[PDB]
């Protein structure tokens, strides 16, 4: 991974994969929530 | 692309390392790390 944009693309791909294969799992939830937050960089946490 | 579950976990781990290194205090670093940990747990019929 060379930069943030590539890292976000890879994270989104992984979230999609776990949603498809393990849809109601805690792993699918956490991966998806990580992708969500990657698109909200200005949200204070 | 991702060909199987092992590869998905491996990619998740690489993403978690990238964010740990570049944005250690962000929600993305924290969540990607937890997701990666949880991906190593035994499977269940969720």
């Amino acid at each position: 991974i060379q930069n943030r944009a590539q890292a976000v693309d890879q994270l989104r791909a992984v979230a999609r994969y776990f949603r498809q294969t393990e849809p109601h799992s805690p792993v699918a939830y956490l991966a998806d929530k990580a992708a969500e937050w990657a698109d909200m960089p200005l949200h204070k946490w």
